């Protein structure tokens, strides 16, 4: 239950930064999983960092191992400097693009200068770029505290949720960078020319922005049970946990 049993150290190094982006969005997806309830807790492992208790996909049960599996093709995704947003979406069965809920976690890698807000969808706008283009990272142990800080409000955040209506689904769904082939798809993931879109009224939430050397990872949420060119994706989770 030290930091470094479930990440790893030294975050300016670029391949401890890699792998730093990759496991934060891989834990913060099994939480946003299990507090929701897409997969029975039986698919989860906890530990305790400090003060948090952070999740893990169980791969002793092969429904976990399987939904766990779809991330090995973001790694790869994220060392070429392709994947720009990597997002969680909830959905009422068979209406794939009627967005009810949405887990976004948007990248930035080495500094780039700035990241054009495409304005027909996602849940990125001018304000979010403009706070993941300001964060700036400064030592690992602040970004342990930043996480710290992070997760916490993500915890809040699901705290005051209403419960996830049953006969839905969830989906893994990404967009790239311009460094990216028009033919990019992750092991694991189907092209797909919809990403996904929002509706106009809909409540959102900033959770916090998490920085390694050399990738900065900002978290962005919306939902309806709240009382105040080129994609990829994976249709259903609960699918292939079967």
């Amino acid at each position: 239950s030290q930091w470094k049993a479930t990440f790893p150290v030294d975050l300016e190094i670029e391949k401890n930064s890699e792998m730093f982006a990759l496991r934060y969005i891989k834990c913060a997806s099994a939480f946003i999983l299990d507090r929701r309830g897409i997969l029975d807790e039986k698919c989860f492992k906890t530990r305790t960092i400090d003060k948090l208790l952070v999740t893990a996909f169980q791969s002793s049960v092969p429904a976990a191992k399987r939904v766990s599996s779809t991330f090995d093709g973001l790694r790869d995704a994220i060392q070429q400097g392709y994947l720009r947003e990597f997002a969680i979406v909830f959905y009422k069965k068979p209406n794939e693009e009627d967005i009810n809920e949405v887990f976004a976690f948007r990248f930035a890698y080495g500094d780039e200068g700035e990241i054009f807000v495409s304005l027909n969808n996602g849940i990125d706008t001018n304000e979010s770029s403009q706070e993941l283009l300001q964060a700036k990272f400064v030592d690992t142990d602040n970004t342990k505290q930043m996480f710290a800080s992070t997760i916490k409000k993500l915890h809040r955040c699901i705290k005051k949720m209403e419960p996830l209506p049953q006969g839905s689904d969830a989906s893994f769904r990404v967009s790239y960078t311009e460094k990216a082939p028009k033919d990019y798809t992750p092991e694991g993931y189907l092209l797909s020319p919809m990403f996904y879109t929002l509706n106009q009224d809909i409540r959102k939430a900033s959770i916090g922005i998490v920085c390694g050397g050399h990738h900065k990872i900002q978290m962005l949420a919306a939902s309806q049970y709240l009382k105040q060119r080129h994609y990829g994706r994976v249709s259903s989770i609960l699918d292939v946990a079967g």
